[PDB]
């Protein structure tokens, strides 16, 4: 059976804008989810798909996006569990290694994501800890749109101390990110397909730092990133869950 | 108004198993959680309390307790919209510094708890990373059970980086534990009343001793924490939000 419905999970709406403009997605005011969190949707209807862009927006006191593994965990579960779709794919920007190859603007399509700052020193919960898991197989999708494929590494800081350095080289991540793992993790129990597409804003193992490179970029990867959510949105529309 | 139903959360469900003995609490076969997570609960009726402890169980693939602020959180939206408490705590055993007066065995009430483990390099968004927050002030609780008051830190690592050093200090913590941050966090989005409960299991700045600490004392504790729980349910019992 054909693919129907599509739930985008973004950390930041930022990253998603281009995407809802070009789309003409339209932000659902009745959403279906609690009355007191903060969590905004966008729903469209972009050929034979329907597609739903679902983020934790702004924190209620501070005011800024959710960012982090636990707005991203809530928020999946819930999409799940309320518009319950067929494939569910985690975009948005992140950090490259120029070691594994990630020049700037580069967009991935992570292969596997683990936790490269959950370390549990101990004999099983340290698998636990890192937690890596797969993503759903889409050849045809890398092949036709010839993307770059790449590891994923998560975790709750956007610095990188020494120990998370050692942590995201044994995860062999080419990119690195704040949420997808987390996502990963709850799609996997329901087991729903899972897709996670990143944009690099900035390359980590360089020079330039990783506040500014990734601010002056925002707008010409998160650009890049758009264009390519769309095509690969395009892609997707009419197929099977296996014709991907 | 009396307080009449309380939800425990636990990471582990060795930690909470006593005091499920004690109550004799029974475990619900039917729980209100979508079929597909390993969520475990237990209710019962100790006076005139509807208690319930919630345990996000094993993990489905290593088998392990599924530890973390991922599960935790996951679980505390769960329970929250399924069996909506009047009062949820959070309960466990955790680390403790000595420099701040933490003895092994002690059984503190988190006063103020907040990430040390979320450093986002960024303007606002280190504060949300730190995303301080307190907890429902129980005077007459600490003041009658006579416990131990202190601030706890969270992070989803057992070990402790210098980076995590750093930050466990810069939020004074006298505890560190891998969960409480983000219960915290979920409950005051719905603002329900929330208590954090630990007991101590091993000395951070100490020698982490033998198999003791690691091993020993968390049955050692695990023991007085359920006995202090226990006089925390005892004390509740018969009481509103206010006259705790
Ligand atoms: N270097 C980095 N680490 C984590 N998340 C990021 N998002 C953008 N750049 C990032
Ligand atoms: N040292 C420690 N750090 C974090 N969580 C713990 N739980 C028990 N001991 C701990």
């Amino acid at each position: 059976r054909p693919i129907s419905t599509i739930v985008f999970i973004v950390a930041m709406q930022k990253e998603a804008q281009p995407l809802i403009n070009r789309l003409r997605l339209v932000e659902e005011v009745n959403t279906p989810f609690p009355k007191e969190v903060t969590w905004i949707m966008f729903k469209g209807m972009y050929k034979d798909l329907n597609i739903n862009i679902v983020c934790p927006g702004k924190d209620s006191t501070l005011g800024v996006e959710s960012v982090g593994t636990v707005p991203a965990s809530l928020v999946t579960y819930a999409s799940i569990l309320a518009i319950q779709p067929d494939l569910i794919i985690n975009a948005g920007t992140a950090g490259g290694f120029k070691a594994k190859g990630a020049c700037i603007s580069d967009v991935y399509v992570v292969s596997t994501v683990a936790f490269h700052d959950r370390r549990i020193p101990v004999p099983v919960l340290d698998i636990y800890g890192v937690g890596m898991r797969n993503t759903f197989p889409t050849p045809n999708l890398i092949k036709e749109l010839n993307l770059k494929v790449g590891r994923l590494s998560t975790g709750d800081s956007m610095d990188m101390s020494p120990h998370d350095e050692e942590s995201i080289t044994a995860n062999d991540a080419t990119v690195k990110d704040m949420e997808g793992a987390a996502v990963a993790y709850v799609a996997d129990i329901f087991k729903v397909p899972t897709i996670l597409i990143k944009g690099v804003t900035d390359i980590v193992d360089g020079n330039r730092p990783t506040s500014e490179e990734f601010l002056e970029n925002l707008a010409a990867v998160t650009a890049k990133l758009d264009e390519s959510l769309t095509k690969v949105i395009d892609f997707i529309s009419g197929k099977c869950l296996s014709d991907l």
